[PDB]
């Protein structure tokens, strides 16, 4: 039965270039900002209908940094304009797509495309309550389940603590959530593990604040005022 058309012309130059229509609405009404890691499904076809590429056949879903350029223009602005769950047709125009080179083998210069595209989930960097940047996650591996850890929730993790490129704390621990501080863990890793999914594999930047602060850590040589890198597994845990 035929896709409701509104406000079809997503165009920020509002000239036709790409057009939207939804074949399945969303949950919820967030949609992903800059920067969020996003997991889709697509398929693309020519005019003509060839086919040309899909990620359904593929082990997992398609990744990326929305808004960054690391897509086709289309995309960064269609996705941008997906709740999550959504299932979107879109037809772009060459300007928006693949120009005057194309991508071999199966697409021409100047070309007019239209992909289907399911946007499955999306994950925000800024880790922080008040979203002031003290902690920055780079998600290496997309977790398992919508369960988080909260406060008290014991966890099982691997970690990586690096300063400056140099490793000064690489350790496996089963703790409690609020904890950590014992362990030599600072805050903003522990705040950062409450942000992750079952089996998620994160590179996580820690500003000063949100690590050892203003005196550091002698037992790691970590001086004031120290900017950390960590990567974290989050093993498994039991929320309480």
């Amino acid at each position: 039965a035929p896709l409701p058309m509104e406000g079809v012309d997503i165009s920020p130059k509002q000239d036709e270039g790409v057009l939207k229509v939804i074949k399945r609405e969303g949950t919820g009404t967030e949609m992903p900002m800059i920067g969020d890691r996003v997991f889709v499904h697509y398929t693309g076809w020519l005019l003509d209908g060839t086919k040309f590429d899909s990620s359904l056949d593929r082990k997992d879903k398609f990744s990326f940094d929305l808004g960054k350029g690391e897509v086709i223009k289309a995309w960064d602005i269609a996705i941008a304009t997906m709740k999550v769950g959504e299932v979107c047709h879109i037809t772009c125009k060459p300007e928006y797509a693949y120009g005057s080179a194309g991508s071999p083998p199966k697409i021409p210069p100047n070309a007019t495309l239209v992909f289907e595209v399911e946007l499955f989930e999306f994950k925000g960097e800024d880790l922080t309550e008040e979203e002031d940047g003290g902690i920055i996650r780079r998600i290496q591996t997309r977790g398992e389940g919508y369960a988080k850890p909260n406060e008290g929730a014991i966890v099982e993790v691997a970690l990586e603590g690096y300063y400056k490129d140099k490793l000064f704390d690489q350790r496996e621990l089963r703790f409690e959530i609020g904890e950590g501080e014992n362990l030599d863990l600072p805050y903003g890793l522990e705040r950062a593990i409450q942000r992750m999914e079952k089996g998620e594999h994160s590179i996580v930047y820690l500003k000063p604040s949100y690590a050892f602060g203003s005196v550091g850590k002698e037992k790691f040589q970590i001086p004031p005022n120290a900017e950390l890198k960590y990567e974290l597994h989050l093993k498994s845990f039991e929320k309480a």
